[PDB]
């Protein structure tokens, strides 16, 4: 008595408009945006002025209709069942001609019973799917006096109006980074499920939660108590009375065979746990801190006679702490000397750590084309940035499970984050039951994986939206922020904590932390908010200062307990430009690259050149300030040559940050985390992201993969005092000692004499998540440089340590090279450094020489036909100096041909015609 | 009382759409597409698949509208005329909101009285032109079943129906080589003009016939007569009775000045004649033919009691006589050996030559951004081919006056046709009453133009469209030959005739001659048709032969006296492609290169992917037959070398036709011209061009200038007799000797022993536009090649001689390069020559070195930022040899860095993944 399965991507789709004179194949999972791409009657959507010229698609319905469905049973003995994993979104489900649903959520699996649909059908039954228009849906909806309107700063757009009344991936209407394209369909897997009487049961849903005896949300756990494997199993349909569960967890070697006590079941779910001994399952831990240790655990549902399960289950997980800490500053942390207020931090499995990473953004405005090469691609850059930490960005998704396994495995932590976004929404009893049911699903399905790091109920609430919304309605506001409080508190808390003893929760992703956390309060959660005192210091923060003038003034940064967001636009690669733009448009300010700055959004549906206008003046201005201005003779050159001047400014500008937030590791602020503001790009357009569209790194990820390393030297300059101080920090979780070089050249590599007064080298001692001052000097009081605009000081590090947990006793060696120009980039006085540049096929090494004098923002750039990243790139090489460079590549089309495309560059060539 | 003139190019215009939504600036001249692209609501026309992605544009009126016009006087003394060059096509002119015309055809000059309208006028006058839709239009007219229909075969469309209804330019609605994009506007230029009393008259039109006294039209005229310069000018408005003429000829130094004799006048128009000895004028003669000596003649009319002339025009003239023969061979040209029947050749001032060029279509499918530069380096590509002359193809168009003057003072030959294309036409009287306005504005307005060297009615009547309506409608036939004869040679020829003693005329682009011309008869050319003898040969020949297994046998190849058209189509260069499709389309196959591909065309307005993949198909056949087959690794460098295939099997295929025509020069046809199809491209396409759109040239140009050389050795291999036979070809008008080199090497560059056993030089004596046979061999029989795949015989010719009309006495060295491959291309064992390339900037040549052995089809290939052309390409080189190649430079954006960007390759290439 098998359950009987039809993969609904096995079956044949046809897709139709709803003006009965468009016909096309379809696909699923898909959406009609791709299938009107690949039937030839679009171009690719991210292709040229298409924000525009495909509004005619989202504006109209579109079905997905399959041929008469074969092979299905027809005895009465038997359940027939359609199991939706996602349909994206408005959507009027069909069969055999019966309406039998009608699905509102991205985010949730729908299940329908068709078994009477198919008893009346005459012939083999027709599966169809009809999608909305989401704009017109949630336009009509907010047409109607009877449902809550709020100020119009409170809901201003991007591009379409109205998306805080769609559960729907929020970008989809378009964002400040990204396109407006509103795509529609079955955009996650599906089936239709047979179950026979007395028989197999289906699967829909399973939450497993492994955590600390005792353990609750956001609070410190024991890890000297044992682990307790909590498991829940959703299905379809009939689980018999007095049902039993036994596990086996198994290495991804048993580690446990057992039954489950405590069973509970209701008419659709089954429960039991188990406890297990402290000393038995090795743990977890993210890269560079241990092993990414998982297990197997397969969860069997018996009844009472029965000799075989009838519902069996399978998930990948791993044993850890996650904890994130937004409670008070302790008495004991402020006798350690960290400024009151409250904590932001993570700890794992027990340990502080320095979190280091970006912000992801959804890959691509069509989720169904996203592959699993594309998302390893991604996480291969993620890795050798050093990263341990990803903020799951809110709204786009919530990311299916095969992207949290490729975290899990590689031990990249998600801070993942539910689907609202700058906006304030809807509480009615509706809305909110069906972000219940949403919050449910992804809560219970996604709590199992090692990578999920915490949960934020929605992206800028109380550091932005909020006070937008007291200051344009004052008389209201008490109002709407207890719908906050009711929708993001009261409801979302208890449902995380009803389904998950193991994550810990935030009402949204910036805030001043909570006074008090306790499931008897009709607010569980007690908001600090703006209950503050002078001095004290709480909360994550932002930075988006689009003042060039103060850029790399550290006194304009923000001091804070973690950095969660920050950043400044660039324009991408000319190789990416040329994906999406015809030829005649590539120049800085041609119609359709100001049309795709997003940075500022339109406001609404016009061609808003004025607003995309403000951001090409911000890039503009920044180069013009720091940076040589290229003028080159052949435009595309010159097009080319500006597009790497804004890059070399952004990676700059993070720099500068990520060092001023590293070092706050040892201040009283006692900092832990920097997240930079983008990891990655939607498509082909001047954004913060650091990769862009196709994978391909900006200058960004080489900057601060290098200042994301276990242990940096960092220059710190006080322009206005003319003070250089150099500081040594690490994140390791033990003392560290080592060297670091200073030497001081011009810009032909001769020695400045006598080191510019400066000593050659020093030793240091840095505790562990910690920082050290080693130099401090007044460039014109205490150094002696004959011309600052002939000089630049080369910083080299060397460290001898252990990673965390590190089986072998055998100490690493850690290197971090760095340099100081004591003026801007724009005004030294840098010569041809006359560059050579070869491959060696054996060795797979570059190896890149400065023949001539030194080379500054020395830059590799790898052709279009080849995917991957370079071991080091914009770097300060000086004569004689011999340095090599790898490159991991991904993918080639060339067939091995790329090395002889690559090609070198320096800051001097900015500068000629 | 001068004439008053505002040019509307200095008005404001703006341009709105039928249905009220789409308003942006206008321009004047333009057309509505260009307008639209200009504002950003359009991409470039041209580019992916907007032949059918912008058929909204043509399916709708256009309206171009002025601002108010200021500055005309409202005096009623004054009158004030419209006067436009150019509007496309059917038209609705207002004036402060008067409807003062309603203009239907693209290639007449129209003015309207507006005085009236502008003293009505209650402020400043708006002048606005509502343009239609052309498609909806002569639907509405053929829908009517009070006018003509033909059969289907007949009036089978290329994309949109209905055509032969309008009189504007045919290929607008698609050709088998163009997009269908029906553009409408001021096409030309325009203006107001405000004549007072008494005052100047303004200039329409003037008709300059230079001809030798007695002379008519399609006879040879007597050489030693005096010339006659007859000068017939139209006007606005009122020229009073008894007006006098007066003319002063000069060098482009007077020539002549004097009164005109036997002065008539009308309305609108004053004429008069004025006769000149033989002696005083120089002789126009086409380029490598003599000088092009040009004279200015300015003509002024006065009235009886005037002080200063009231009518004053200037054109720039040539004396020389064009004659078109067409009639029959003389009992003399028998008896000198030449087969009966009708001649097709032209003389130049009483002497035969050889005729030499292209067939020349529209550059741009939107004539108004048509530019003096771009037109320019489209005529010296055609000069440095060796050309002598250009068909000007029915229908495209009347070239405007700027385009003709090029042409007469570089010398290149201008055959010009009406506007008649490949269907056939309406014969009421409102049809020809139009078309009368057309045909006789144009012969006057072109008539003066000494590159001007015939007038054909029409394209492909006689030999296609006329037995295909014979074959299709038996019965009706003679009814539709009489119209043919009615239109095109009872209207037309006597509208020629009254209008030109000069140039000679033939009623289609391709007959078998006339059998009488007399204006006395009601047909007053009487064709020959079918009236045929066998043995006998008439008229000139087409060969579109696209069975690849024939393509190089001489005997599939037409036997006449002049080839005005033969070819076979071949893919542009990529970087031709890149400039109009999407990166990830660039494939041999790709869904939008296919749908570019008009050959064969859609036969109406679908997506025809079945007809255009027979053209796909022709050229993967030709490559697969005699070439290597790519098979790159990297996918854009498969495409580029695929489409590069293509083009080695064109340029060899042209060269064997022409070779094979030129040679039939010295025997029974006297064959006397050679014109290929098709020099050019209108858009990035698979065609039969030999120049890409943006002008750079395929290999075919560079085969076809040599093979267009003044002397030529020429290889014909008959290879199922396997017989080498050599001739020498020239096509100058006296006697030369000279030699040829024959070097049989092997593929290496080693000798083959004793020159295969053919002669290492030979001495030559060639007649004056002449042939002679100078090798016979038996590939096996006589000659001893080891193996023939491993060989190849180089060609190399000098001669000594004089152009025709050379002042000096110094005479000319001429030599020619070719070779002989006793086996395909395909089958030639070729190894890596490893060429060497470099470029010397003192100099301005590059050299090109083979290294270690023969190279076969070397190619040079500039880059994109670059126009122009080598003075050399696609040539054999041995090792050791050292071959210099400039280029010549037309446009640089660049700076000077693309001559390190030009790369080499050889036929080996092709084989290499
Ligand atoms: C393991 O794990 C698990 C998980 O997995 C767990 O379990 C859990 O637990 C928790 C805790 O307790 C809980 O929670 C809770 O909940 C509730 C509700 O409930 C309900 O619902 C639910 C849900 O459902 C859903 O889902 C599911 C799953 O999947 C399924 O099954 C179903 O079907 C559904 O589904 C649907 O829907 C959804 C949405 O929702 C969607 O999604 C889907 O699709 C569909 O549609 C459930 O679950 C439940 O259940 C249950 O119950 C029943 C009876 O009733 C049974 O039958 C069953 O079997 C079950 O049982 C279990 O549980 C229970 C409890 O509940 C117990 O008793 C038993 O024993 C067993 O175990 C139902 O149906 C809610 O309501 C709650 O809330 C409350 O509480 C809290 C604390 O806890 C607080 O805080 C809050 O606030 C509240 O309270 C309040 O109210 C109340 C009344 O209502 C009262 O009493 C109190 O007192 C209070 O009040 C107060 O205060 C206020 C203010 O503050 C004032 O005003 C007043 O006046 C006063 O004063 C909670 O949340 C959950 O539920 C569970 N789950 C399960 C599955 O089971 C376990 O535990 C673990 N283990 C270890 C060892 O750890
Ligand atoms: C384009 O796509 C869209 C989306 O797919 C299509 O719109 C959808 O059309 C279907 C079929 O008509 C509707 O389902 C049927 O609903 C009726 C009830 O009709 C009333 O309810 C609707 C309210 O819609 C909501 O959205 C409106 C905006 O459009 C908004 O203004 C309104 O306030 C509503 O919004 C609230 O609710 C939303 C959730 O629904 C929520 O997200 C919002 O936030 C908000 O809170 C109106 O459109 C309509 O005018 C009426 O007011 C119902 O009677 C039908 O019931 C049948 O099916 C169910 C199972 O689903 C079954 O239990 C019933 O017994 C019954 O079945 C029997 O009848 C069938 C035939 O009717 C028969 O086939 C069957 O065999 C049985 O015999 C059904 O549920 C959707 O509600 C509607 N969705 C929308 C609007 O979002 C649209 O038609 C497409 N257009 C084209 C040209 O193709
Ligand atoms: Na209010």
């Amino acid at each position: 008595g098998k359950a009987s399965i039809h993969d609904l991507a096995l079956q044949k789709w046809t897709v139709t408009n709803e003006y009965g004179n468009i016909t096309v194949p379809g696909k699923f999972p898909s959406q009609a945006h791709l299938d009107l791409h690949a039937a030839g009657v679009i171009g690719e959507s991210n292709n040229g002025l298409n924000d525009f010229d495909l509004r005619w698609i989202a504006a109209q319905n579109w079905t997905y209709t399959s041929k008469p469905i074969s092979g299905l049973s027809k005895h009465s003995d038997i359940a027939t069942w359609l199991v939706f994993d996602g349909l994206d979104t408005y959507a009027t489900v069909k069969f055999c001609d019966h309406i039998v649903g009608t699905p509102d959520n991205q985010f949730r699996q729908w299940f329908y019973d068709v078994s009477s649909a198919l008893a009346s059908c005459k012939s083999d039954p027709v599966l169809s799917i009809n999608f909305g228009s989401v704009p017109r849906i949630i336009n009509a909806i907010n047409a109607s006096d009877e449902v809550q309107h709020w100020p119009a700063s409170v809901v201003y757009p991007f591009e379409y109006p109205n998306r805080q009344w769609v559960r729907k991936e929020q970008n989809d209407f378009g964002w400040d980074w990204g396109p407006a394209f509103s795509p529609v369909g079955p955009w996650q897997p599906g089936r239709i499920v047979q179950l026979s009487k007395g028989g197999e049961l289906y699967s829909l849903n399973t939450d497993i939660d492994i955590f600390r005896k005792g353990q609750f949300n956001n609070f410190a756990p024991d890890q000297t108590a044992p682990w307790v494997v909590n498991a829940s199993l959703d299905f379809l349909g009939t689980l018999p009375k007095h049902a039993s569960m036994s596990v086996i967890i198994t290495d991804a070697s048993v580690l446990y065979s057992g039954k489950l006590e405590g069973v509970t079941q209701s008419d659709m779910t089954v429960t039991g746990s188990v406890t297990i001994d402290a000393h038995k399952p090795k743990l977890w831990w993210p890269r560079d801190m241990g092993n990414q240790q998982l297990y197997n655990i397969t969860v069997s549902v018996s009844s009472a006679g029965s000799k075989t399960p009838i519902l069996v289950s399978q998930r990948r997980v791993g044993f850890r702490t996650i904890l994130f800490s937004s409670g008070n500053i302790t008495d004991a942390q402020i006798a350690s000397g960290i400024t009151p207020g409250n904590n932001w931090h993570f700890e794992i499995n027990g340990h502080e750590f320095y979190a280091k990473g970006a912000n992801l953004i959804p890959p691509d405005a069509f989720w169904p084309r996203v592959t699993s090469d594309r998302m390893n691609r991604l996480f291969d850059s993620v890795e050798s940035q050093n990263f341990n930490m990803l903020r799951v960005w809110s709204s786009g998704t919530y990311l299916p499970d095969w992207i949290y396994d490729i975290a899990d495995e590689r031990g990249v932590l998600l801070w993942s984050e539910f689907q609202f976004s700058d906006t304030l929404y809807p509480d009615s009893d509706d809305f909110k039951a069906n972000v219940v049911g949403e919050i449910t699903y992804n809560v219970r399905r996604l709590n199992h994986h090692a990578s999920l790091a915490c949960w934020m109920g929605g992206n800028e609430f109380e550091n932005l939206m909020l006070p937008i919304a007291q200051g344009a309605d004052p008389a209201t506001y008490p109002y709407v922020l207890g719908q906050y409080e009711n929708l993001f508190i009261t409801t979302l808390f208890n449902v995380l904590a009803a389904n998950s003893h193991s994550i810990s929760y935030s009402p949204c992703s910036a805030n001043n932390g909570w006074l008090e956390i306790d499931l008897d309060l009709p607010v569980p959660i007690v908001e600090r908010y703006y209950n503050t005192t002078s001095g004290h210091i709480y909360g994550d923060t932002d930075f988006y200062n689009y003042d060039t003038s103060v850029s790399f003034d550290t006194s304009a940064y923000p001091v804070g307990r973690f950095a969660n967001e920050f950043g400044f636009i660039s324009m991408p690669s000319i190789q990416t430009w040329q994906q999406a733009v015809d030829p005649e448009e590539l120049s800085f300010n041609s119609t359709t690259v100001i049309l795709r700055n997003h940075h500022y959004p339109a406001g609404g549906l016009t061609r808003n050149i004025h607003n995309s206008t403000l951001g090409q003046v911000e890039m503009t201005l920044a180069v013009e300030r720091y940076y040589p201005t290229p003028d080159k003779t052949d435009p595309v050159a010159n097009f080319s040559s500006w597009c790497h001047a804004t890059q070399l400014f952004q990676a700059d500008m993070y720099k500068s940050e990520i060092q001023f937030y590293r070092r706050g590791s040892g201040l009283p602020e006692r900092q832990l985390g920097s997240l930079y503001w983008q990891l990655n790009d939607i498509w082909q357009a001047p954004t913060w992201a650091g990769l862009e569209y196709d994978g391909r790194w900006k200058v960004l990820p080489y900057v601060s993969r290098r200042t994301y390393e276990h242990v940096i030297a960092s220059a710190f300059w006080n322009y206005t005092a003319n003070e250089l101080e150099i500081w040594v920090t690490s994140d390791l979780w033990e003392p560290v000692a080592g060297e670091v070089s200073l030497t001081w050249v011009d810009l032909k590599g001769k020695p400045i004499a006598n080191n510019a007064g400066m000593t050659k080298s020093t030793k240091f001692n840095v505790g562990a998540i910690n920082t050290t001052q080693i130099i401090t000097a007044n460039i014109q009081s205490d150094l002696k440089i004959p011309d600052t605009s002939d000089a630049v000081l080369v910083i080299e590090l060397t460290a001898h340590g252990k990673l965390p947990n590190a089986a072998s006793s055998k100490t690493t060696t850690f290197t971090h090279h760095n340099h100081f120009l004591p003026v801007w980039p724009n005004q030294a006085k840098v010569s041809d450094p006359k560059l050579h540049l070869s491959y060696n096929k054996s060795t797979k090494k570059f190896t890149v020489e400065a023949t001539a004098g030194v080379s500054l923002y020395t830059w590799l750039t790898h052709p279009a036909g080849v995917l991957g990243f370079f071991d080091d790139n914009a770097f300060v090489l000086r004569p004689g100096e011999k340095k090599e460079v790898g490159f991991t590549l991904q993918q080639d089309t060339t067939g091995g041909k790329w090395t002889e495309q690559v090609t070198v560059e320096s800051l001097w060539d900015l500068t000629t015609p």
